[PDB]
């Protein structure tokens, strides 16, 4: 697994449950194009985006939807999602973490790269 | 003064001087029209971005060049910048502050919303 | 005022208004004495803790009482209290800024270490 | 494990390895007893510091010690440690996952408490 996503609820205390994340890829025309997209665990993890020979060199960005997990929880947030964006593979393969954790007016996010 | 961003460094534990700082307004066909530009300050903080005439309710985009902050200073990054995405909203009188924290794989933001 | 201590909210988007904060000095014989103490204003920001002539290079502790914030706005927390500890140290003129960002099971702290 | 503590390093993007944390424990008198103690693992993850029958309700702090991790990366950091303290088991066991984000002067932390 090239690339995971882990959400957090820091309100709760828990892993961020059913969070939609889409994937999108810097096309040559200078587009967004998606890429892959899932749906966070009960663990708050997302798994199996992607796979060696898919994730190639290039600008990716991580959108998570931050502002339907609030809401379905009856909260009104303050964003309407989190984006990472960042370049992978310039060096070679590397396996991506984008963790994220998430209050309804603020969020974090850190990326742990290995090889 | 509707609208302001603070950027600090959590490497330096100082402002994030010099910080170049877009923010656009999403147009009714998606796109996301510049609206408001600058570079932050010797402490850290961009004023003066909007009026509170200019600033209609909508969707706006914070796009803070953390990439650049970081070469800048010869220190590797990983985020290709880093983009703050929320509705302003008339509820009230309404001032914004946009505040971020940034490390070389990590940021926070929060948003202070009073008056 | 060589030492300030701002505290945001991140669940409303707002200062963290009526906080208390307790400052204290390790003391020779490892012990922490009372320094100095406050409520943070309607800005979330606690000046006047002290002055340059007062305070020393030592080790000094930020306790903040997260716990008593939360339940005075209803909402259940996790942390007893923040804690920030560090070392005063002269290389330079050297005004100390601790923020700290609250949410019920998280929080964040940074030093911002001016002039 | 009815405890464990998880750190990663934003400056690099990696898990925190070789952090030091102790645990202790509000005794009777109101002193804070040693309790366990452990280094993080090449996942910057901390298992086996306790068990379900010796983890009884009371008050703990988990001091890291972050001070000692950024020296031994050549790095002068702000803080002493980072000490998270709260109160567990008021309604019986749980399982508590307490997870660190360091930067040379700044660090965040969460709690992820499960049943
Ligand atoms: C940087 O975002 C912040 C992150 C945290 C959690 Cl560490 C606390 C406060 C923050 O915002 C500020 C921090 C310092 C100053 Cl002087 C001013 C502001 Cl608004
Ligand atoms: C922004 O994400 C994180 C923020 C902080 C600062 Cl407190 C610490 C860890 C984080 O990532 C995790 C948090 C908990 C678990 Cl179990 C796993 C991960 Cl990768």
């Amino acid at each position: 697994c090239p690339l995971m996503v882990k959400v957090l609820d820091a309100v709760r205390g828990s892993p961020a449950i059913n969070v939609a994340v889409h994937v999108f890829r810097k096309a040559a025309d200078d587009t967004w194009e998606p890429f892959a997209s899932g749906k966070t665990s009960e663990s708050g993890e997302l798994h199996g985006l992607t796979t060696e020979e898919e994730f190639v060199e290039g600008i990716y960005k991580v959108e998570i939807d931050t502002k339907s997990y609030w809401k379905a929880l009856g909260i009104s947030p303050f964003h309407e999602h989190a984006e990472v964006v960042f370049t992978a593979n310039d060096s070679g393969p590397r396996r991506y973490t984008i963790a994220a954790l998430l209050s309804p007016y603020s969020y974090s996010t850190t990326a742990v790269v290995t090889n």
